[PDB]
């Protein structure tokens, strides 16, 4: 129990402002939907940052602070530990770039009326971070071995070289693990996906689909739950068809909703991939809307499609190709757990 | 009753042997996944097609045989009626061209163990489709006038240029209608979509999802069904929390659903866009999975997002672009209704 770190690299999202500083260096203002706050989204960035690398090194800690663009694998070596500075879009990309189960990775919640942050530190920290670092020295902590995918092309026509997103043929490793998950399907949005999946060695069933999602425990909450949750609207839509018990209230529509939601949830640290269907075409049939395992292997039989890991990186899967998922222990994420 | 025309145009699908016979014109079979029964596909669609156009011939109707690329609107005003030779997919193409609700438009399904058809002539009439010509000539049919979505884009950093996809300022009419549906959404399928909508001129609610979907009565089988349809696993998932009136049987599973799944359509003649919110992100609060209207304008607030009319045909829809889908009478586009 106790972990102090002795060099750290703060790696910081690149605020809405400082796209358009860079973005347009090719007044100002322009259309209402900026500057009455856009210049204040980034003034409160900042003054976080700052107070966290200020908090840092006034610990004694040695920091270099860096933006998407200047944090690589290099640097991550040189980090006895790894702050992501930002949203979980910012956590989403530190993790990227580490592949060891022992460095740890930190998120800061360095916006909290408009980032989300459940996979940073407490909205507390934020602006105590101290705090946060004496309970680190001190041991009041606990550690999250957070589960993640491993990714497995091969096949023909192939092509892992990853694309950051930000802008015969053996068995190669994707050189990204996926911390919350890994999105097959078709690149026109309206072009319907066909593949032949099989879970746990199973048999190969054909599919047609709006895509395939792949999901870690952690990353159960994030897309996986979009794809699958229900609406309080339409329970109750179903639960008047299924009239023609009980009296029906409002209170009853949200924990009928709120129970089944529930078991699209399950825990980071559980060994699982929760695979589902999104938005099956059920000829080739379906079933199975969703379920749990350790492997799945999907045959491409798209034209142009990708498989997107944590939203950040794609690869291409064209008719030809095979990628199977699976966790394996030497790529479980190093987080950690504080109190409120 | 009854009509007989003069001249046509038949614009044919380009089939997947067609495909690579011009794409790689830059032995052969390649992977195990063709030429078994690939050019089979071709050998089969132009059957039906020849026997197409000999059944006009012979009946004294003269044709102008046209495929894709070769088909515009300037063929469309030396027919007197346009026939798709292929599947919805040509149906959808053969309509985007046509403008004028007293041009027939019929589709003959080419092949139908592959092709769906649900826009098309009964299968029956693609061997015998002298039968369909003189059912025509006897008026032994039926006018189908079918609803038509019509956009219009007004607003700033718009651009009114269509992309086919087969590869301040006032409001401005888009040059395609929707028959099947107007999908607004961002173009990395990953990255979430962001607007503001109004529904017959309510106010402006703002909006978080994977994009929108707007369709007409006919296409309310198409897109819209695959978004807001249930499952029959996910049903009994629902109905086994909603335990703790019926013992539950697998009959009861699949009576459940297909009611449900039976008010998710309406008819073609039926004029009201059934818009709703696919994978809706509930704070901008949500509500209102999908609703019937007759106009909504939608504001956008994406980086790089699209709208996709008929997914042949799309248009930008970044932040700052305003967008409104209306059914107006001189869009309805004229099918004809035959028998078994
Ligand atoms: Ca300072
Ligand atoms: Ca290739
Ligand atoms: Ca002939
Ligand atoms: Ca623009």
């Amino acid at each position: 129990g106790g972990f102090r770190p002795s060099r750290v690299v703060v790696v910081a999202k690149t605020t809405r402002y400082e796209f358009e500083q860079q973005r347009y260096r090719y007044l100002l203002a322009l259309k209402g939907s900026s500057y009455s706050g856009l210049l204040e989204r980034h003034h409160i960035h900042t003054k976080n940052v700052e107070h966290i690398i200020d908090s840092l090194r006034n610990e004694g800690i040695e920091v270099r602070l860096v933006k998407r663009r200047e944090y690589d694998e290099e640097t991550v070596r040189w980090a006895d530990a790894v702050i992501a500075a930002g949203g979980d879009g910012t956590m989403l990309l530190a993790a990227s770039k580490v592949l060891d189960r022992l460095k740890p990775v930190i998120g800061v919640n360095t916006d909290p009326e408009r980032s989300e942050g459940h996979l940073c530190l407490p909205v507390r920290y934020t602006h105590s971070f101290p705090e946060a670092l004496q309970k680190f020295y001190r041991g009041e902590f606990r550690w999250l071995w957070r589960q993640r995918i491993r990714l497995y092309l091969e096949g023909t026509g192939i092509n892992p070289v990853p694309v950051d997103l930000h802008e015969a043929s053996g068995p190669q490793l994707l050189p990204v693990r996926a911390l919350n998950e890994v999105f097959i399907g078709e690149s026109l949005s309206s072009r319907a996906s066909y593949y032949e999946i099989s879970v746990d060695d199973g048999p190969w069933e054909k599919q047609k689909s709006s895509g395939l999602n792949l999901c870690t425990g952690t990353g159960s909450k994030a897309w996986s739950f979009n794809i699958n949750r229900v609406a309080t609207q339409a329970v109750e839509d179903v639960l008047n068809i299924a009239k023609r018990s009980l009296p029906l209230n409002r209170e009853l529509v949200e924990k009928v909703t709120n129970e089944y939601n529930e078991s699209l949830l399950y825990s980071p640290e559980e060994p699982k991939i929760l695979f589902s269907i999104r938005e099956p075409i059920a000829v080739f049939s379906s079933s199975r809307q969703r379920c749990f395992s350790s492997k799945v292997c999907v045959r491409s039989r798209c034209w142009d499609a990708c498989m997107v890991v944590d939203g950040g990186t794609s690869f291409e899967f064209n008719d030809g190709a095979i990628a199977s998922m699976m966790i394996n222990k030497e790529d479980e994420l190093r987080t950690v757990l504080l109190e409120q």
